């Protein structure tokens, strides 16, 4: 099932999943008070009770990421690098609605997130050229997805 499985603490951590493609969860120092186990699995639509609603010229871009543990609330940032076949990040906090996910920090503290981590960050067109999305959030919803438009 899972992409991503590692016990993270206040030091930070990070993992890239499995198939080795550009999915990797990054936990900064000091984002996680206690001994978390961090997981990230993806799910397909099908498998879901209420799938992410979209208009007619929206379609979705990447498989449903469901990261562990759900609901885990982060002292500040943590980000997610997603790979993908303009392009939104939704999410669904219990999996019944589906909103707009915007980091009200984004992009341009990304060195301020990072904590003096020692990980390596690849530009916005970096992550283009490989077709990965970067989510930055404080939190984990039960989902997210990425959707085009
Ligand atoms: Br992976
Ligand atoms: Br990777
Ligand atoms: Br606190
Ligand atoms: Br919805
Ligand atoms: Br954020």
């Amino acid at each position: 099932g899972f992409l991503v499985s590692f016990m993270v603490d206040a030091r930070g951590g990070s993992m890239r999943g499995s198939r080795h493609n550009g999915l990797r969860v990054v936990i900064p120092p000091r984002t996680c008070a206690a001994p978390t186990r961090i997981t990230c699995r993806l799910v397909k639509p099908q498998k879901l009770s209420t799938p992410p609603p979209l208009a007619e010229e929206e379609g979705l871009a990447s498989r449903i990421i469901a990261l562990g543990p759900t609901g885990a609330q982060f002292l500040s940032p943590v980000i997610v690098e997603i790979p993908h076949f303009e392009l939104v990040v939704l999410r669904s906090e219990n999996g019944s609605v589906w909103k707009e996910h915007r980091s009200r920090y984004g992009e341009s503290y990304l060195d301020q997130i990072l904590n003096g981590m020692d990980e390596e960050l690849g530009s916005l067109e970096e992550l283009e050229k490989k077709r990965v999305c970067r989510i930055i959030t404080t939190d984990f919803p039960l989902y997210f997805v990425i959707m085009s438009r």
